[PDB]
C-alpha cells in the first residue's frame, strides 16, 4: 500500500481495521480494509449505484486489502442525529427503496450480504444511501475490537435457529429490522444474546410453529421448550406508520423464509407509489 497514505483510523471489525486514506496515484479518497492473514474477486464485479464500490483488492504479505469507495456518513449516526425529530417519512422510504434495488441486484446475481445493519449503510449528500460491507459465507481476530450492542439486532430468525443453508430472505429481514427503527427510532429487537434475541423476537411475533413456519420443529437449534408467547397486535410495533408500510414491513418480517417478500417484489408494493429522494441535511 506505499501508494496509500492513511488519514486516520475509521474504526475495528471483528476480522478487520478500517482506515480513511488517499491515493498517492489518483489523489482519491477511500477507506481501507486491512485484514491479516477469491469469492472477494466477484464483488470487484458486483457495481450498482446503492452498493459500496471496491476500487481495488490486494493480496500482499500476510495482508489483505480492500479498498473502497469513501462515504462520510452511516445511517447510524444520522439517525442519531434525527433521534429527536425522526427521519422524515420521504427520506425513510428513498432510502428504503435504494437498498431495495441494491439488494434485487445482488441476490439476482446469487450474493447475499448476510449482515445488514445501519452502520452497515453509507449515505451521502446527494441524498444516496448504500449497502457496504458485504460479508462471505477468514483472517487473524482484531484482539483490541470492542463488542457492540447492536450485533444481533438485525439477524433473520433462521439464522438464530441454526440454518446452515440460508437465503437471500435474512437480507430482507434485516432491512426490516432497519425500516422499523428507522420508523420508530427505536431498535426492534434489541437482543444481547442469540437467546434473548430470538425471545425477543418471539416476544413479538409470536412463538413460531408449524403453522406458520413449516419445517421450523426440525431445525438445528429449534427447542420444544421455547416458550409459547402469542402474536402481539401488530400496530403496536411501528406506530405511527400507516397501512401501506406496516403491510409491506409484515412482509418482510414473515417467519417463513419462502413467505417472507422478496426485494424485487417488494419495490412494486404500494408503500412506494409516492416514493421520491429527498435531499438530506448532514452535518459533516
Ligand atoms: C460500514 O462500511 C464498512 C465496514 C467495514 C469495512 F471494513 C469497510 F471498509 C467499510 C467501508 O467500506 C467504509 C467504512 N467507512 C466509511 N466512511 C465512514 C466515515 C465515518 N462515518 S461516521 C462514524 O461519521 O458516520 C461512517 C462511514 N466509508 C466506507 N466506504
Amino acid at each position: 500500500m506505499e501508494n496509500f497514505q492513511k488519514v486516520e483510523k475509521i474504526g475495528e471489525g471483528t476480522y478487520g481495521v478500517v482506515y480513511k486514506a488517499r491515493n498517492k496515484l489518483t489523489g482519491e479518497v477511500v477507506a481501507l480494509k486491512k485484514i491479516r492473514l477469491r469469492e472477494i474477486s466477484l464483488l470487484k464485479e458486483l457495481n450498482h449505484p446503492n452498493i459500496v464500490k471496491l476500487l481495488d483488492v490486494i493480496h500482499t504479505e500476510n495482508k489483505l486489502y480492500l479498498v473502497f469507495e469513501f462515504l462520510h456518513q452511516d445511517l447510524k449516526k444520522f439517525m442519531d442525529a434525527s433521534a429527536l425529530t425522526g427521519i422524515p417519512l420521504p427520506l425513510i422510504k428513498s432510502y428504503l427503496f435504494q437498498l431495495l434495488q441494491g439488494l434485487a441486484f445482488c441476490h439476482s446475481h446469487r450474493v447475499l450480504h448476510r449482515d445488514l445493519k445501519p452502520q452497515n449503510l453509507l449515505i451521502n449528500t446527494e441524498g444516496a444511501i448504500k449497502l457496504a460491507d458485504f460479508g462471505l459465507a477468514f483472517g487473524v481476530p482484531v484482539r483490541t475490537y470492542t463488542h457492540e450492542v447492536v450485533t444481533l439486532w438485525y439477524r433473520a430468525p433462521e439464522i438464530l435457529l441454526g440454518c446452515k443453508y440460508y437465503s437471500t430472505a435474512v437480507d430482507i429481514w434485516s432491512l426490516g429490522c432497519i425500516f422499523a427503527e428507522m420508523v420508530t427510532r427505536r431498535a426492534l429487537f434489541p437482543g444481547d444474546s442469540e437467546i434473548d434475541q430470538l425471545f425477543r423476537i418471539f416476544r413479538t411475533l409470536g412463538t413460531p410453529d408449524e403453522v406458520v413456519w413449516p419445517g421450523v420443529t426440525s431445525m438445528p437449534d429449534y427447542k420444544p421448550s421455547f416458550p409459547k408467547w402469542a402474536r402481539q397486535d401488530f400496530s403496536k410495533v411501528v406506530p405511527p406508520l400507516d397501512e401501506d408500510g406496516r403491510s409491506l414491513l409484515s412482509q418482510m418480517l414473515h417467519y417463513d423464509p419462502n413467505k417472507r417478500i422478496s426485494a424485487k417484489a417488494a419495490l412494486a408494493h404500494p408503500f412506494f407509489q409516492d416514493v421520491t429522494k429527498p435531499v438530506p441535511h448532514l452535518r459533516l
